[PDB]
Formats: structure tokens, C-alpha cells, sequence
């Protein structure tokens, strides 16, 4: 039996040390990844590497030998490192949560206000103040119980069980774990409530149309560029480049920069907007509508044009009478729905509900924020049960088996391995692991 547990614990160390050295490396080697956010991810990663190299392995021998075969000085140091890694890991997570907040309520949506050099200072501090609070109590012995079982364990060098007093237990938990946890969950629930709130026409058309900086063919077969900017219906590729160079104002050779796709895009959206106000059949509907349904209208006119969207004679009349569901059935009865299936579905849903729900997590910068959520969410699942139990042991010390304590603690330990897997959501990371691994 015990041989079976050794493999598990051995396998587990390897994954933490493989997985995280890989994350640290990626970020260290590929400029594309050197960002404020991924600098904190490095801070997390290291926490886990120290967890995997210096904590988990000795925890593992502790169990199987049923004793502490490593001496007093280490035991003390081993426990202070253990605390350090969890303390630093929640505070980093919390600090990411606050960074993404200030980033998303700025007009530089999605970018950190922090510069790189400031990113490093925060991290140093988070580690120093984590370090002092994690090492001092343990070394200065402020953590020590005064009952017979505990004073006996402190003397025995083969004994290294985590006996502490309750003023240490409750204080440290709160300042080290509950405080930053509660702020993380609270602040980062607001980051989602903002991603959704600040969805607008531009991001919606960005999700629906995508982005291509070369010349390509839409489903009709016509020549398009940018965020769905149409150039010419004629099947002549030079006619495409003819209109492009015209539309930009330079020699282009069938290729354009992002600071030109965006300024074409903003003329196409203004074009669509002026079309709705110019056209008699559309204008009166558009004024009845709220901001979110108005976006759904502009989307349509982007795709078909004023003429075409005016043709939906029934659907428009209903929309104006706020009869959302009926009119959503008409728009399903359309050449439009048939040709482009998904785009239609998402647009109609917006008319239907008056909410951005169909574009939940569709934008790339929002998928980036979901991934960040999971890293947080998973910490909370993996460590919280243990930290509640550590606190329900202080109110009635006769209530939870040491076998339960060790299990729940090791769920903590096993959380260090999950962050790297979760990063294989990001393409930026998925490619970085690949070059590194030599796949
Ligand atoms: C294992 C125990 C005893 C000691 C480990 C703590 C120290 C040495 C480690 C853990 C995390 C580390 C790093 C985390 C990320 C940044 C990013 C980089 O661009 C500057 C270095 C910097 C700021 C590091 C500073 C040193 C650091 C704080
Ligand atoms: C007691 C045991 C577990 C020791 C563990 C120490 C390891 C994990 C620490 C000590 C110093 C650390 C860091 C030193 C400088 C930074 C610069 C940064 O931009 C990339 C990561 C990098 C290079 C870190 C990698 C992890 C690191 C090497
Ligand atoms: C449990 C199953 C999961 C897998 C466990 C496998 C075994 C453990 C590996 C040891 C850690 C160190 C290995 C990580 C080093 C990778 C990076 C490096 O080799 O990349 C070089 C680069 O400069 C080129 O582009
Ligand atoms: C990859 C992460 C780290 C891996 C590192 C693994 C090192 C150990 C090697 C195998 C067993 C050694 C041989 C066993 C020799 C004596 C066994 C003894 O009888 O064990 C008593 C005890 O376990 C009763 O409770
Ligand atoms: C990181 C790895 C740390 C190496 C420390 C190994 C354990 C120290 C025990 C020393 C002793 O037995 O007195
Ligand atoms: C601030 C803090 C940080 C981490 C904590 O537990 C980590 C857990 O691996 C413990 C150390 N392992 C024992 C079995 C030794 C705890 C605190 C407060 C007390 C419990």
C-alpha cells in the first residue's frame, strides 16, 4: 500500500516542478509574454516551485516514515517556508485582482496602469512582508502552544507536528488568508461586472467579424480586409488593392497595419450609424431602442447595409413596440439567419434579452480574464476547506480527525500543479510551452 502513496506523492512533486519551471521559462524567454500580469504569474509560479521543491517532498517523507527525520532547525524553517508560499500566493492573486480592476475602469481598457518596474516593487514588498510575517512568529516562537502534548513535540526532534496557540491561529489566518481572499473574490467579481457592462458596438463587431490584416474572402466570396471592411464585389484581386490604396492613401501591396484596420473600422461603424439616421424606415426604431439593442441594429447594417436591413418590415415594427420575443422569431425566418448561422443567433439574442449574454467571454481580452478567474477560483476551492477547518478546530478542539486535516491540507499542496494546466487555455502560452518543449 505505502508504495502506492509514494508514487502519487512523487508524481505530484514532478508535475509542480515541471509545470512551473515551464511557466517561469516561457515568460523569461518570450518578449510577447513579458507583461505586468504575467510578471505576477511568475511570482505565483515561484511560490509553487518552492512549494514543489522544498515543501511537498518533505511533507511526503514525513507521512510515510511517520516521523521527522530531518532535525529541528529544518522543521522550523520548513514550516515558515510552507506558510510563506501560501501567504504570498493569495496576496499575489489578490494584487492581480486589483490590477485588472484599475486596468478595466481606465480608458486603456485591459492594460495595467502599473509600469514594469512598479510591478517588481509590489512583488518584492509582497514577498518581504509575507516573509517577515511568515518567518517571525515561527522563529521568535510566538506560535507556540503551552499544553503537554505540544511542549513534548517541540522537544522531540523526531516530532514536527504543527501545534500552535489560537491567537496565532486566528490572527495569522485572517491577515494572511481571509483578508486577501475576501478582497480578491469581492474585487474580481467587479472585474467581470465591468467586462460585461462596458461591452459596446466596437467589441461586438470585433467578435463577430474577427480581424485579418491581409486580403481575404468573406462567405459570399467578396474581397474583405480589416474588421470586415469590404473593398470590391468584382472578382479582381488588383481591384481590391486598387480600392485599398485609395481607402488608406498609400502603396500597400495587399497588407495593412492595426492602426489602419481600426480607423477603417471606425468609419464603417459611423457609416452604419449615419445610414440608420438617414433612412426613414430605420431611424424611428433606433430611437425607441436602448443602448444594447441599438448595438444589435448597427451590427446588422454593418453586414447587409441600410437597404437590406430596411427590408425586414415586420421585425422592425415589432422591435419598436418593444415586442422582443415575437420579432426574434421573424429574424429567424430569414435568408440572413440561413447564410450566417451563428452571427445571426448572437445578434438576435441581444434583441431578445437586451443583454450582452451572447458575447459572454467571446473577446480575447475577456477569455484572458476568465483564465485569471479560474486560477483564483481554484485556489479558493483547494485551500479554503483546510482554512475553515483550521478555524473550526480553535472553537471546539474535539471535532476533526487529523486524517481529515492532512487530506484537506494536501488538496492545498496539489493546487500548485493546476495553474500551468489552466494556462494552456491561452494561445500565447500554448505556443510558448511548445517551442520550449521542442514539440
Ligand atoms: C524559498 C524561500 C526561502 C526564498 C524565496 C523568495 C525569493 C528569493 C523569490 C520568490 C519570488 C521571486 C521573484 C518573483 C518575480 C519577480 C519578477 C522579475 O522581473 C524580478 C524578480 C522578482 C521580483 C523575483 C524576486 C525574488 C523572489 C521574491
Ligand atoms: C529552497 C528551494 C526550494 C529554492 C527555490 C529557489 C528558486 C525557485 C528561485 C530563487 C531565485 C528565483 C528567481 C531569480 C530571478 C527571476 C527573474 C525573472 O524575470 C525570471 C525568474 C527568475 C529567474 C526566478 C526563478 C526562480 C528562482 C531561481
Ligand atoms: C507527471 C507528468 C508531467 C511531466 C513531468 C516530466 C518530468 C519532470 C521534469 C523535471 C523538471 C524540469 C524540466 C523543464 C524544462 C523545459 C524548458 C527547456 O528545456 O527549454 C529550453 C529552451 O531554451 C529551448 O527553446
Ligand atoms: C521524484 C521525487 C523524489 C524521489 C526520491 C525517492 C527516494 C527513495 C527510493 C526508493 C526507496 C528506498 C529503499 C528502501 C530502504 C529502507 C526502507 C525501510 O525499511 O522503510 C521503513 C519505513 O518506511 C516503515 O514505516
Ligand atoms: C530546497 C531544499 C533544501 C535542502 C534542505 C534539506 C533538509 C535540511 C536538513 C538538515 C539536517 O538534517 O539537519
Ligand atoms: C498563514 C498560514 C499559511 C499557511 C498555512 O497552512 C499551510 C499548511 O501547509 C501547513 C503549514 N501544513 C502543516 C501540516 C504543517 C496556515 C497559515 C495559518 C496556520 C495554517
Amino acid at each position: 500500500w505505502v508504495v502506492g502513496m509514494g508514487i502519487v506523492m512523487s508524481l505530484i512533486v514532478l508535475a509542480i516542478v515541471f509545470g512551473n519551471v515551464l511557466v517561469i521559462t516561457a515568460i523569461a524567454k518570450f518578449e510577447r509574454l513579458q507583461t505586468v500580469t504575467n510578471y505576477f504569474i511568475t511570482s505565483l509560479a515561484c511560490a509553487d516551485l518552492v512549494m514543489g521543491l522544498a515543501v511537498v517532498p518533505f511533507g511526503a517523507a514525513h507521512i510515510l516514515m511517520k516521523m521527522w527525520t530531518f532535525g529541528n532547525f529544518w522543521c522550523e524553517f520548513w514550516t515558515s517556508i510552507d506558510v510563506l508560499c501560501v501567504t504570498a500566493s493569495i496576496w499575489t492573486l489578490c494584487v492581480i485582482a486589483v490590477d485588472r480592476y484599475f486596468a478595466i475602469t481606465s480608458p486603456f481598457k485591459y492594460q495595467s496602469l502599473l509600469t514594469k518596474n512598479k510591478a517588481r516593487v509590489i512583488i518584492l514588498m509582497v514577498w518581504i512582508v509575507s516573509g517577515l510575517t511568515s518567518f517571525l512568529p515561527i522563529q521568535m516562537h510566538w506560535y507556540r502552544a503551552t499544553h503537554q502534548e505540544a511542549i513534548n513535540c517541540y522537544a522531540e526532534e523526531t516530532c514536527c507536528d504543527f501545534f500552535t496557540n489560537q491567537a496565532y491561529a486566528i490572527a495569522s489566518s485572517i491577515v494572511s488568508f481571509y483578508v486577501p481572499l475576501v478582497i480578491m473574490v469581492f474585487v474580481y467579481s467587479r472585474v467581470f461586472q465591468e467586462a460585461k457592462r462596458q461591452l459596446n458596438i466596437f467589441e461586438m463587431l470585433r467578435i463577430d467579424e474577427g480581424l485579418r490584416l491581409k486580403i481575404y474572402k468573406d462567405t459570399e466570396g467578396y474581397y474583405t480586409i480589416g474588421i470586415g471592411h469590404l473593398l470590391t464585389k468584382s472578382p479582381s484581386l488588383n481591384a481590391a488593392k486598387s480600392e485599398l490604396d485609395k481607402a488608406i492613401g498609400r502603396n500597400t501591396n495587399g497588407v495593412i497595419t492595426k492602426d489602419e484596420a481600426e480607423k477603417l473600422f471606425n468609419q464603417d461603424v459611423d457609416a452604419a450609424v449615419r445610414g440608420i439616421l438617414r433612412n426613414a424606415k430605420l431611424k424611428p426604431v433606433y430611437d425607441s431602442l436602448d443602448a444594447v439593442r441599438r448595438a444589435a441594429l448597427i451590427n446588422m447594417v454593418f453586414q447587409m447595409g441600410e437597404t437590406g436591413v430596411a427590408g425586414f418590415t415586420n421585425s422592425l415594427r415589432m422591435l419598436q413596440q418593444k415586442r422582443w420575443d415575437e420579432a426574434a422569431v421573424n429574424l429567424a425566418k430569414s435568408r440572413w439567419y440561413n447564410q450566417t448561422p451563428n452571427r445571426a443567433k448572437r445578434v438576435i439574442t441581444t434583441f431578445r434579452t437586451g443583454t450582452w449574454d451572447a458575447y459572454k467571454f467571446c473577446l480575447k481580452e475577456h477569455k484572458a480574464l476568465k483564465t485569471l478567474g479560474i486560477i483564483m477560483g481554484t485556489f479558493t476551492l483547494c485551500w479554503l476547506p483546510f482554512f475553515i477547518v483550521n478555524i473550526v478546530h480553535v472553537i471546539q478542539d474535539n471535532l476533526i480527525r487529523k486524517e481529515v486535516y492532512i487530506l484537506l491540507n494536501w488538496i492545498g499542496y496539489v493546487n500548485s500543479g493546476f495553474n500551468p494546466l489552466i494556462y494552456c487555455r491561452s494561445p500565447d502560452f500554448r505556443i510558448a510551452f511548445q517551442e520550449l518543449l521542442c514539440l
